[PDB]
């Protein structure tokens, strides 16, 4: 008997008879395929019965026809009303509010679809149906589907059409209408080669794509670029004859871009531009008012010139995106309307300053100088105000006049937000203001109060120095005022990460604080959740409240308890006698002989699980995941069907059973049997048990493949334990209703095949094996054993067929196959439906294809789509009738969408949900405990919004269908293939909510063009949330590592400033002694304090964002170990260990983040590593010239980010595999061998060259003597020495280069060698040479050597620019002189890492140790062969020996290097050498000249 809730009722308007009917018309007259219409009519009667399962069909009706075409949900009526009547302005419009005209059409839209009859419905929707389940990979363009609706429906209700009585040929509305288009789609890709289709290779910018493709219809004037065949517009015929000529159009001149992305720096300056105006423009004034130094109407000008520069922003944003849209495209006009009022506005706001400004010196105008400039920084804060709300995309927009388009991007499919109202709405604006008000509020106090001192010393103190040769001493006598700059400067940057820094915060308190309000889960009631269980189970799980006959409500507990633990003891989970303590037990009664039931000890108040294990881990989750409160189920008479979509590229379905064995000691430990039954050694001995009882074969193979298959990773485990579904359904179903039992008691089959019945009416699944006709003989074997399994899966595949004629592609056919067909001869069953295609479905690489071809067969309302791996125990199968409540329209009233009256302000069901995803973060000693949990909480609120924006767990089938797809995947677009989807059906005016009751089971998109659409247009509040938790926490990451490098450079520079200074001495108590005891000396210490507040301020901020996540990724083990640490450092240096301590961490993450030598060291460098050399140079140069103390925490962590990867290997520091390790490393060194163009130049030369200056500025100083008191004609001409360190070694390598060509011209290896061998010998003697040039002096040649290296690699970086920018003789010269240079550096710097590492192999024992902690770590099949005899025992000490002495003889020729100056630095007592003009105290002048020039001395000069 068919569909029982439509057609075994007496109240359904049309029966299944003239249902059927108006499919085949329609076949008929438009040439739809016959499997298609088939396929259809099931789909369209499946959908109609389940919504008419909880309502009556004459509303089931009613309520489908106003959610596919012509409600206020429909996505047709919204691209009728906007792409057809024009009408899209007055949409935005009233969106901003919450003849001719709104209400004189939407009205008449409302009461024209109110008079339709039940048998002229069905029409409407089945034309719809029949379209979009035949138009193939046209269904991510959801407006062409509209626009063919359209004219299909004008063709058919024309008359003229009624008399022709020859229908047109069958599979006519595919070869017709939807081929080109899918010809157009291919051929942007895809160029023909001789035979096949290979990828083209075009520029990702004249590439349209679906997006570009489906906007052309949002606008009647792009509607009207339709040209035919022979050259007229399509708009000239009439409305009925417009179908049949819909194939004549070429789609070729009428399609264009749209965006055309740009660079990536200038999409963030127009894209969030709420964020650089809210900071920039109040860091000014904030430092502009405690700054006198540059009367009192000049500090309010001057603080009120801040308002041009929040104007300044949105005059270069509006200028950016000018570069974003076409010419002439919809959404220009604006633009150039809005950058007119703009620059009245920063006119208005420079006007007066420039009158107060200089208009006051000593007049009498002070009068009226002050009140023009107080009322201005009045005014240049609205305008702070105004910049920082009212979004950039549509402020100025009620003064607009008419014109034509007044908006940018169309109002009704871009923005639609839902409007977020209730209690969220009240809770959203309050973590904002205390947000800001607290940065704003403490960001003044600590940050900038603090630095008033340092301003106003700089800034006036002037030095006295000789200077260099070429300009005097006009340099070093502005050195302050430069230290003052770079100061400023790199306080900017830390100016961003407070606002960061108190989002973290603020999210935590408010969570935990509502948390606690509501009182769920308040403190740890440990023995409350399994103390009340049957109350929750009997109100939670069981629909009793309209079940009526209150009779025994602890049998149907009983059941299901018992179901529950009988199903997780067949799983092997449970012992026998296990699980007679946790079961509800039945005993007679011995009073008169009746039954009796009983309850478990375990349940009102011993092992009862096996140490801590998976048994124990599920029963606790489900136990108290009833707490929170769960929406009232329906009966299982009445829920919704659904559907469960899977994907399958190339997985295993079997573990087949030479795999099982192989081998065993050719790969770690031994066969996999074996090591399944070392990791989990009890279900073994219980699988062994069942087997003999079984026993008191290849069926034995059978039973071990599927033992070993359950566990490992296949495809048949997530099909065998997903399918609970079903089992959950019978169960809910029988335990309900028992009175259905009792009808036909004694029949067990004919119960079985009740439940069986309706079970299957209400769950299917759905797998979409790809390319399963090229299977293998034995891989289809598994695929066929499938179906035998379970025969109720459903799969499809992609047919092929020859062509029908020599030379054309092959037709390619889209097939289902059940388990209930008959099987065919060939050994293959018979397709149940089977519909053509129009080519080949797979132009994209990912998964979104595969599942676009399946999408046609999901016969439901619901969609679950899952991953190729999921476990979905049975316990949490049981709630599956609440988490469908969540899509809020189980529980409502109807209210005939249609009627007169009731305007769009008062209806309800306006914003559909559209995502449901599920909860994806899986979890004084009571202080300690409560710290912990703060902690765990803490780490979760990171990512309980960072992960959790739109994946899709499921989803809304009827609302995410007509509009788009599930997800999509092109060349063009690039978001994640899985943020897609969420990220667009909130823009389109869907919800996304998510329960919390549910286990789930499981920057390069910055150029998008839906950030585009968010971040201008969104409000605030929202704005706020959505930018700090995607695109801010990548663009944190960038202000850390860029906030580290401009701290190196003002390092240098203020401690080349004190080390030439005399600092008049300076106590931190209360120094007023305003003499300067010293007594012409210039007091420094304020300035140099300003390092110890800036390593306390860089760590907290490292100590709440990055180490809260080794909870998460170390929470493993470590109770016990901290416990253990807390005994060992009960009494140890308490803060000082713990800070000690908090060096660990960079290391552990470094490495879980993150072997031979030569691979472990060429993956990092030029990451870690090239960087770390550098910056650690730098600090050590730093820490020689004056030695802050809080300098040496960063020390431990520059030190612990390069020798992390090193540490952590398995076998590294025993005595041999190091020196194997050598010779590999030395082997692979001597054969290793490794406005439109303006912008490729600056990315990487400008900061290149800056970071440059800043060295080469600090050395010139340090070299300027000052306080010396010598005449003009000294100087020291400092600049020549770099010049001949710097440029000295390229000429050498060259000369020998040319050389040995040469010698070539009149065996390469030795070539080679000798090249490098040179090479390194050059840098290393010219590393000498400025040593010796400062006449032996470490740390004025420290910062010699780093402005060489920083030279040579602007030098490098700026000539291949040029030569590539911009003769194959001077390529082959210049790459091989880069080269050669570069191997030197490859040469010193890792071989200096390995020689960091010999104090740490002369224990005796060690590589115990390290093992011991490394299996701590973790374990991983460990191995070790035993594989040794004489021969290769003897080679390996050969070797091992011969390597050694090389090893400890490179080592001693550095330390000879370094311990020769430094000895030879006393036997000279002398100057070295004397010349003049122009090299005149080339070396360094002063050999035993003081700089001490202080005391009672009164005036002197010493130029
Ligand atoms: O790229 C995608 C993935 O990015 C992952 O995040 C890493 C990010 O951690 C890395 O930044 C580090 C810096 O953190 C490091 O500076 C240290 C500070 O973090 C710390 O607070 O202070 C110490 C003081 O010594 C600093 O050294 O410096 C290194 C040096 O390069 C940076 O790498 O940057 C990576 C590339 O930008 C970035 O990938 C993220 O966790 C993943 O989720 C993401 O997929
Ligand atoms: C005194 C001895 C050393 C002489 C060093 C000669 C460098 C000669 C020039 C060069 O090689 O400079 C850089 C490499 O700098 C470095 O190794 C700096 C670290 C040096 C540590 C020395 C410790 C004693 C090229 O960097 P890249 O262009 O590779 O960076 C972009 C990514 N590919
Ligand atoms: C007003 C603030 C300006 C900030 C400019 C920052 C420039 C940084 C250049 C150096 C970056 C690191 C180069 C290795
Ligand atoms: C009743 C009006 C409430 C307005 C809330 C605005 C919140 C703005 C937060 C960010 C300010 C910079
Ligand atoms: C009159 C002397 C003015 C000197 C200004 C120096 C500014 C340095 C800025 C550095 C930015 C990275
Ligand atoms: C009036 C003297 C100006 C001297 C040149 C200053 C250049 C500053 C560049 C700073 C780079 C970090
Ligand atoms: C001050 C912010 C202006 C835009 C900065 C962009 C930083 C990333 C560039 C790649
Ligand atoms: C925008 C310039 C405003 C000038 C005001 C002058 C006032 C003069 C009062 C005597
Ligand atoms: C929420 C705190 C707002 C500012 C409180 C007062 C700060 C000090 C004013 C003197
Ligand atoms: C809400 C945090 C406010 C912090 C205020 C810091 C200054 C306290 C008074 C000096
Ligand atoms: C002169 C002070 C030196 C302090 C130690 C510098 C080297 C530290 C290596 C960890
Ligand atoms: C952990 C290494 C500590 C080194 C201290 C160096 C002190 C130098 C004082 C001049
Ligand atoms: C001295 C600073 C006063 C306040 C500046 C404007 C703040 C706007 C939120
Ligand atoms: C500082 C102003 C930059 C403006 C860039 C305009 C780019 C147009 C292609
Ligand atoms: C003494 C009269 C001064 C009036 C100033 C008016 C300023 C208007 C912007
Ligand atoms: C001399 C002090 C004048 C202050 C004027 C304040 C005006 C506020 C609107
Ligand atoms: C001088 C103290 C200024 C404090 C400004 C607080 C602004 C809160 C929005
Ligand atoms: C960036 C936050 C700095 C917080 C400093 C607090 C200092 C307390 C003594
Ligand atoms: C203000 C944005 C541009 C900054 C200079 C160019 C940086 C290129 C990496
Ligand atoms: C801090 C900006 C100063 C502007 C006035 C300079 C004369
Ligand atoms: C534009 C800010 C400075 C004005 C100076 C006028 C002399
Ligand atoms: C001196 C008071 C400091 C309070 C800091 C609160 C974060
Ligand atoms: C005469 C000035 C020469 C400057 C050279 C800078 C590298
Ligand atoms: C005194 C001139 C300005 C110096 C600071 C610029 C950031
Ligand atoms: C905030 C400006 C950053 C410029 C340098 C980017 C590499
Ligand atoms: C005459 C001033 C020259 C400055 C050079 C800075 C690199």
């Amino acid at each position: 008997e068919p569909y029982p809730a439509w057609t075994a009722d007496s109240q359904s308007p049309v029966s299944i008879e003239q249902i059927e009917d108006i499919f085949i018309d329609l076949t008929n007259r438009l040439g739809f395929q016959r499997d298609s219409m088939r396929n259809m009519f099931d789909h369209f009667m499946v959908l109609l019965d389940s919504r008419s399962s909880r309502m009556s069909p004459d509303q089931a009706l009613l309520s489908l026809h106003a959610d596919y075409i012509g409600g206020d949900t429909a996505n047709y009526k919204k691209w009728y009303f906007a792409a057809q009547l024009d009408m899209d302005d007055e949409i935005g419009f009233r969106n901003m509010s919450l003849d001719n005209s709104l209400e004189a059409a939407d009205f008449r839209w409302k009461a024209k679809m109110n008079q339709l009859s039940p048998l002229e419905r069905v029409r409407h929707i089945a034309l719809y149906l029949l379209c979009w389940g035949e138009a193939n990979q046209v269904r991510f363009t959801a407006e062409c589907l509209c626009f063919i609706y359209k004219c299909a429906l004008d063709y058919l209700d024309s008359p003229l059409c009624q008399q022709r009585q020859e229908p047109m040929p069958e599979g006519d509305f595919l070869n017709r209408v939807i081929t080109p288009i899918y010809h157009f789609i291919r051929n942007q890709v895809y160029e023909i080669v001789d035979g096949r289709f290979v990828k083209r290779e075009r520029d990702h910018n004249k590439i349209v794509g679906y997006d570009d493709l489906n906007q052309l219809f949002w606008y009647p004037e792009g509607i009207a670029k339709i040209v035919l065949e022979d050259g007229t517009k399509l708009i000239e015929l009439p409305l009925e004859e417009r179908y049949l000529r819909l194939g004549d159009v070429v789609w070729d001149d009428v399609f264009f871009k749209t965006y055309k992305e740009t660079r990536t720096w200038l999409h963030l300056v127009t894209n969030f531009n709420r964020i650089w105006v809210m900071h920039i423009s109040i860091f000014w004034m904030y430092f502009a008012y405690n700054s006198p130094t540059f009367l009192a109407a000049y500090k309010w000008a001057s603080c009120a010139l801040g308002g041009t520069v929040a104007s300044l922003i949105q005059i270069v944003a509006t200028l950016c995106e000018w570069s974003f849209v076409p010419r002439k495209w919809a959404g220009a006009q604006h633009l150039s309307r809005r950058f007119w009022f703009l620059c009245i506005i920063f006119g208005i706001n420079l006007g007066p300053i420039i009158f107060v400004f200089a208009y006051d010196k000593d007049t009498v105008y002070s009068t009226a100088a002050h009140v023009v400039a107080a009322v201005m920084f009045f005014v240049a804060v609205a305008t702070i105000i105004f910049f920082s709300i009212m979004p950039l995309g549509g402020l100025f927009t009620s003064y607009m006049k008419k014109s034509t388009r007044r908006y940018v991007a169309s109002q009704t499919f871009t923005a639609a937000f839902a409007p977020l109202h209730g209690l969220d709405r009240w809770m959203s604006y309050l973590v904002w203001v205390t947000v800001f008000a607290a940065k704003y509020s403490e960001s003044y106090y600590f940050l900038v109060l603090p630095l008033r001192d340092p301003i106003r010393i700089l800034s006036t103190t002037a030095m006295r120095c000789t200077g260099e040769y070429w300009w005097g001493a006009v340099l070093c006598k502005v050195q302050p005022k430069i230290v003052l700059g770079l100061v400023i400067a790199t306080d900017f940057i830390l100016f961003f990460l407070d606002t960061y820094l108190w989002y973290i915060i603020v999210n935590t308190i408010f969570s935990v604080g509502k948390s606690f309000y509501l009182g769920i889960s308040i403190l740890t009631p440990w023995r409350n959740i399994f103390t009340r269980l049957p109350k929750r189970i009997y109100s939670k799980i069981l629909a009793t409240t309209d079940m009526e006959i209150k009779y025994k409500p602890k049998v149907l507990i009983s059941q299901v308890w018992n179901a529950i633990i009988i199903s997780m003891y067949r799983e092997h989970l449970l012992a026998i006698d296990h699980v007679q303590k946790l079961l509800y037990h039945q005993v007679p009664s011995e009073i008169e002989g009746k039954r009796t039931l009983r309850a478990p000890t375990f349940f009102v108040s011993t092992e009862f699980f096996p140490r801590d294990s998976e048994a124990e881990r599920r029963i606790s989750f489900f136990a108290q995941s009833l707490s929170t409160p769960i929406p009232e189920p329906l009966p299982v008479d009445n829920m919704p069907t659904f559907t469960v979509l899977t994907p399958h590229y190339a997985e295993r379905i079997l573990l087949s059973l030479r795999e099982i064995i192989r081998e065993d000691d050719q790969f770690s430990r031994v066969t996999l049997l074996e090591y399944l039954k070392q990791l989990h050694p009890v279900e073994w001995e219980c699988f062994v048990k069942d087997t003999k009882i079984l026993a008191e074969a290849p069926e034995y193979t059978l039973r071990t493949r599927i033992w070993a298959s359950l566990r490992s990773q296949t495809l048949y485990r997530t099909i065998s334990g997903f399918m609970n579904y079903s089992r959950a359904i019978k169960l809910l179903y029988r335990v309900e209703n028992p009175e259905i039992v009792q009808m036909f008691g004694g029949n067990a089959e004919g119960l079985e095949r009740e439940l069986e019945k309706m079970a299957r009416r209400k769950f299917k699944f759905l797998v979409s094996m790809q390319r399963l006709a090229k299977f293998k003989p034995h891989e289809l074997e598994n695929a066929e054993f499938l179906l035998r399994a379970y025969p109720d899966l459903q799969i499809a595949y992609l047919d092929e067929e020859p062509p029908l004629t020599e030379g054309e592609e092959p037709r390619i056919y889209s097939a289902l196959i059940d388990g209930h067909c008959e099987i065919l001869d060939n050994g293959r069953r018979r397709p149940k439906f089977r519909v053509q295609l129009s080519g080949n479905p797979i132009l994209g690489d990912g998964k979104s294809d595969n599942q676009n071809h399946a999408l046609i067969f999901y016969r439901g309302e619901y969609i679950q789509l899952i991953d190729a791996n999921q476990d979905n125990y049975l316990e949490e199968c049981l709630k599956i009738r609440s988490v469908l409540a969540e899509f809020e329209e189980l529980n409502v009233e109807q209210v005939n969408p249609y009627a007169p009256g009731l305007r769009y302000e008062e209806q309800t069901t306006n914003h559909p949900v559209a995502i449901v995803g599920a909860r994806e973060y899986i979890f004084v000693a009571a202080g300690k405990e409560q710290t912990f949990g703060t902690l765990f909480a803490r780490t979760l609120s990171q990512i309980g919004g960072k992960l959790h924006y739109g994946h899709p767990d499921f989803i809304n089938a009827t609302f995410m269908t007509t509009r788009g797809g599930v997800s999509k995947a092109q060349k063009g677009l690039h978001l994640n293939e899985d943020i897609y989807a969420g990220m667009n059906a909130m823009l389109r005016g869907g919800r996304i909510k998510h329960c919390e009751y549910y286990q789930c089971g499981k920057g390069e998109q910055m150029l998008s063009r839906e950030y585009y659409y968010l971040g201008t247009q969104l409000p605030v509040d929202r704005f706020l949330t959505f930018y700090y938790a995607h695109p801010g926490f990548h663009l944190n990451n960038l202000f850390i590592q860029l906030s580290l490098q401009m701290f190196m450079l003002t390092l240098v520079n203020l401690s080349s400033l004190a080390h030439e200074s005399i600092m008049c001495i300076y106590d931190r108590n209360k120094p007023k002694t305003d003499v300067l005891v010293p007594i012409g000396c210039y007091n420094f210490q304020p300035a140099v304090d300003w390092v110890r507040r800036y390593t306390l301020s860089i760590f907290i901020v490292f100590w709440i964002a990055f180490v809260p996540i080794v909870v998460q990724e170390l929470i493993e083990r470590g109770l016990w170990k901290a416990t253990q640490r807390f005994f060992c450092h009960l009494l140890s240096l308490s803060p000082m260990f713990e800070v000690f301590a908090g060096q660990i961490y960079s290391s552990a993450l470094l490495s879980d983040l993150a072997i031979p030598f030569s691979i472990l060291y060429s993956r990092f460098a030029g990451s870690a590593i090239y960087m770390g050399a550098r910056s650690m140079l730098m600090l050590l140069f730093g820490t020689v010239a004056h030695w802050q103390a809080p300098l040496l925490w960063f020390w431990a962590s520059l030190s612990s980010l390069i020798f992390a990867p090193f540490v952590f290997n398995p076998h590294q520091f025993a005595w041999e595999d190091f020196f194997l390790d050598y010779r590999d490393y030395i082997r692979w060194l001597s054969r290793g061998n490794n406005a439109h163009r303006t912008n490729l130049i600056m990315a990487e030369i400008i900061p290149c060259a800056i970071y440059a200056a800043g060295c080469f500025i600090a050395f010139t100083f340090i070299n300027a003597q000052t306080g010396v008191k010598t005449t003009d004609d000294d100087r020291v001409n400092s600049v020549l020495r770099i010049i001949i360190c710097t440029l000295a070694p390229i000429a050498v390598n060259l000369g020998v280069l040319f050389f040995c060509m040469g010698m070539s011209c009149c065996t390469g290896s030795v070539m080679a060698g000798i090249a490098h061998g040179v090479a390194v010998i050059v840098h290393i003697a010219f590393f000498i040479v400025m040593w010796v040039l400062e006449s032996f002096n470490f740390v004025r040649m420290l910062i010699g050597v780093v402005t060489c290296i920083q030279c040579q690699r602007l030098i490098f970086h700026c000539m291949t620019a040029l030569m590539l920018t911009r003769t194959q003789p001077s390529r082959e010269l210049t790459a091989k002189v880069i080269e050669l240079s570069e191997f030197a550096a490859d040469f010193v710097l890792g071989h200096v890492i390995l020689i960091c590492q010999l104090p740490l192999i002369i224990i005796p024992k060690i590589d115990k140790f390290h093992s011991i902690m490394l299996f701590w770590l973790k374990p991983s099949r460990q191995i070790r062969p035993p594989i040794y005899s004489l021969k290769q025992t003897r080679l390996r000490k050969r070797m091992v020996k011969k390597y050694c002495s090389l090893y400890f003889l490179v080592l001693a020729i550095f330390a000879g290097c370094i311990i020769g100056p430094a000895v030879a630095s006393a036997k000279i007592h002398k100057h070295i050498g004397d010349s003049l003009d122009g090299v005149v105290h080339n070396l360094f002048q002063p050999i035993n000249t003081t700089n001490n020039d202080t005391g009672s001395q009164m005036s002197t000069y010493q130029s």
